[PDB]
DNA sequence: CGCTAGTGATA
DNA sequence: CTCGTCACTAGCG
C-alpha cells in the first residue's frame, strides 16, 4: 500500500497494551493473522498436504484479546475491486512460477531454495478463512466477510462507533479516515497506536493533517489504487499539499511540477486515476451489519454520480451481501458452502 | 544533501 | 483457491 507512511509519522505512535480496550469492541484484519501463521506451514499448503496451524495461531491471537476481556471481530477480504483483477492475476502468476520452479528445478539437490520459494508461493485461500470463522464462532467471536477490500470495511465500523480501534498491519487504513489503528501487535497485546487527532503531532506534516489533505497525500504518494509520478514521495506530496492553497486538487495536480521546481509532465490519465482512486478511497462499497444491507463507506456528496462509481464496487441484493458476510457463500461460484444463522444461534 | 525507489535477506 | 516487510543504499534532482 503506502510505502513507508508509518515512519513518515512515527511521531503520532504511541506504544500500548489491549488492556486500553478492555470492555470495549475492537475489529481485527484477520488476513495478517492468516498470512502470518500461513507461514509457518507454508511447505504443508505447497505439497497439498493437510494442516491447521494457522487456525491455532489465529486462535491463539484472539484468545489473548479474549483473556484481556475485549470483544474482537473478525474481518475478511471479499470480491476483488475491478481495479486490481491484473494485478492479482499479476501475483498470481507469480505464485505459480515460484510453485513450478520451486518444485520441479529444486525436487532434487537445493532444499532450502525450494522451501524459499515455497512459502512465496504461498496464497491464502477463502476456504481456511472459512475454517478460521468456524473456530472463531466455535468460540463465540463474531466474524465478517466484507463485500470488497477489508480496509474500508473496518474503516466502516470504525468510523460508525461499531468498534473502538482496528488491528492490523496494513497502513492504508489510516487513508480511509480511521480513528484508532493499533499496528505490530505481538502475542501479549503489545502494538502500536495511530490516532487520527494525534496526526498532529507530526512537524514535518505541517497542516496535512486533516482527513482530506492527508488522503490526497497518500494517493499522491503512491497507493495500491494509482502509482506515483516518478520522483514524488511522501515527503514530495507533503510539500506540495503545504506549499498550494488552491482548494482544487486538480490544479494542483496540474502544477505539481511548478511547486516542486521539478520537470514533471503530468499524464492524461494521471488525473482521472487519481479522481478514481480518491472516489474509491471514499465510496468503496462495504456491509452494515446492523442494517443488514450493502452501503458506500462515506455517504455520496452533491458532486458525485454513483452509476460512474463501479471501479469502487458494484452493488448486489442485500440477501446475497448478507450471505457473503456471513461467509455462507463463495466469493467466486456464489454457491452456498454453509448455512450459518446469525438469528438461531452483532447483526441487531 | 534530502529523498525516491530498488535490492537482498528473511520468515 | 486474497495483499509482505524491513534495513540498507545506489543514484536521482
Ligand atoms: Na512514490
Amino acid at each position: 500500500g503506502i510505502q513507508g507512511l508509518l515512519q513518515f509519522i512515527k511521531e503520532a505512535s504511541e506504544p500500548i497494551h489491549v488492556r486500553k480496550y478492555k470492555g470495549q469492541v475492537v475489529a481485527v484484519d484477520t488476513y495478517c493473522w492468516l498470512h502470518k501463521g500461513a507461514i509457518a506451514c507454508a511447505e504443508k499448503l505447497a505439497k497439498g498436504e493437510p494442516t491447521d496451524r494457522y487456525v491455532g495461531f489465529c486462535m491463539k491471537f484472539v484468545n489473548m484479546l479474549l483473556s484481556h476481556g475485549i470483544k474482537p471481530i473478525l474481518v475478511f477480504d471479499g470480491c476483488t475491486l475491478p481495479s486490481k483483477k491484473e494485478v492479482e492475476r499479476s501475483r498470481r502468476e507469480r505464485r505459480q512460477a515460484n510453485l513450478l520452479k520451486g518444485k520441479q528445478l529444486l525436487r532434487e539437490g537445493k532444499v532450502s531454495e525450494a522451501r524459499e520459494c515455497f512459502t512465496r508461493s504461498i496464497n491464502i485461500t477463502h476456504a481456511m478463512a472459512h475454517k478460521v470463522i468456524k473456530a472463531a464462532r466455535s468460540q463465540g467471536v463474531d466474524c465478517l466477510v466484507a463485500p470488497y477490500e477489508a480496509d474500508a470495511q473496518l474503516a466502516y465500523l470504525n468510523k460508525a462507533g461499531i468498534v473502538q480501534a482496528i488491528i492490523t498491519e496494513d497502513s492504508d487504513l489510516l487513508a480511509f479516515g480511521c480513528k484508532k489503528v493499533i499496528l505490530k501487535m505481538d502475542q501479549f497485546g503489545n502494538g502500536l497506536e495511530i490516532d487520527q487527532a494525534r496526526l498532529g503531532m507530526c512537524r514535518q506534516l505541517g497542516d496535512v493533517f486533516t482527513e482530506e489533505k492527508f488522503r490526497y497525500m497518500c494517493i499522491l504518494s503512491g497507493c495500491d489504487y494509482l502509482s506515483s509520478l516518478r520522483g514524488i514521495g511522501l515527503a514530495k506530496a507533503c510539500k506540495v499539499l503545504r506549499l498550494a492553497n488552491n482548494p482544487d486538487i486538480v490544479k494542483v495536480i496540474k502544477k505539481i511540477g511548478h511547486y516542486l521546481k521539478m520537470n514533471i509532465t503530468v499524464p492524461e490519465d494521471y488525473i482521472n486515476g487519481f479522481i478514481r482512486a480518491n472516489n474509491t478511497f471514499l465510496y468503496q462499497l462495504v456491509f452494515d451489519p446492523i442494517k443488514r444491507k450493502l452501503i458506500p463507506l462515506n455517504a455520496y456528496e452533491d458532486d458525485v454520480d454513483p452509476e460512474t462509481l463501479s471501479y469502487a464496487g458494484q452493488y448486489v441484493d442485500d440477501s446475497i451481501a448478507l450471505q457473503i458476510a456471513l461467509g455462507n457463500k463463495d466469493i467466486n461460484t456464489f454457491e452456498q458452502i454453509d448455512d450459518y444463522n446469525p438469528d438461531t444461534a452483532l447483526y441487531f
